[PDB]
């Protein structure tokens, strides 16, 4: 299968790769992760939490991490140049929690004894982009409040606390509410506000869960009352809008099953997301995916990478 043929055939564009960050364009680095490595890594579903991950897969640029003492029900795929995953150490280095595997205690672990027990080595360090030598994200700490758009739940704009800070990125987590419905985010993102933006635009704002009193929530008051500083106005850089056009074609993996990248279209679109059709199967498939997602990428990027690429359903 061919993309030149099928453009032809069809009488369509590309995305250019132009319209793509360069981590989701980038072809050309080595995947140099593998089988059985370990590292650490969070939790997609609990992003909060580190775990200890072990290499499962290798194809292409990307890479299928198991959770250790896990069921294979839990396992994942990520590029390479994921900044979600860090190298063995990288948690006691920076601070942070590992949960550990299931049979340990996080007291008594320690990565030269579990690697000496399972006889594996651990990824080398030079192959994680986040190893936070990285400078943070300018005006983003643990412990500021700000307001977030709640993008896992029904959406709309709540209390928030930044509750991890990695390399350039930070945690938002809604207050006092689980942090299943956290997420990892960055200073351009347009899902986020400085506290009192509600407020001026004139919108609803969910306070804390079972906060006292909700109707009368005070930012103020708030702030006085957990000490905390609001994340600064001049740290919100919000992204401009992307400029993928509707027909546009690319290369998108399969949310039903990730392994699998499959040739794709622009169905719709906002300001900031997508919404992905897959060439040859049910518009019932489609899905809104935003722009920076690590998921998306230029055509040729499977071909160039060494991943195998799914053409349309025929």
């Amino acid at each position: 299968w061919s993309w030149e043929s099928y453009l032809e055939e069809q009488k369509a564009i590309t995305a250019p790769v132009s319209l793509f960050q360069d981590s989701q364009a980038v072809t050309h680095n080595k995947n140099g992760f593998k089988l059985g490595m370990k590292l650490e890594g969070i939790d997609p579903q609990h992003p909060s939490m580190y775990f200890i991950l072990t290499v499962a897969e290798v194809c292409g640029y990307r890479l299928r991490l198991h959770f250790d003492g896990y069921s294979e029900c839990h396992d994942f795929w990520v590029n390479a140049n994921s900044p979600d995953i860090h190298p063995a150490g990288w948690f006691e280095k920076t601070g942070h929690k590992l949960q550990p595997p299931k049979g340990y205690k996080e007291e008594e672990f320690s990565w030269s004894q579990y690697l000496r027990s399972t006889r594996a080595q651990a990824a080398p360090k030079h192959l994680f982009v986040s190893q936070s030598h990285s400078p943070p994200p300018l005006g983003f700490q643990v412990g500021m409040k700000l307001e977030a758009v709640d993008r896992m739940a029904p959406s709309l704009v709540c209390v928030a606390s930044v509750t991890d800070v990695v390399d350039s990125r930070f945690l938002v987590h809604f207050d006092n509410w689980d942090d299943t419905y956290d997420y990892w985010c960055d200073p351009s993102s347009p899902y986020i506000h400085p506290v009192g933006w509600c407020q001026k635009q004139g919108k609803p704002l969910t306070p804390p869960q079972d906060y006292p009193d909700p109707d009368n929530f005070c930012w103020e008051k708030y702030l006085e009352e957990t000490g905390a500083s609001a994340v600064p106005t001049w740290a919100f850089k919000v992204r401009p809008p992307h400029s993928f056009l509707v027909n546009m074609k690319l290369e998108a993996v399969d949310r039903r099953n990730p392994a699998l990248i499959r040739v794709a279209s622009v169905e719709d679109v906002e300001d900031h997301r997508i919404k992905i059709h897959f060439d040859g199967w049910s518009h019932g498939y489609d899905f809104w995916i935003d722009a920076d997602h690590p998921d998306i990428h230029p055509a040729g990027w499977c071909s160039k990478t060494g991943h195998p690429l799914q053409p349309p359903l025929g």
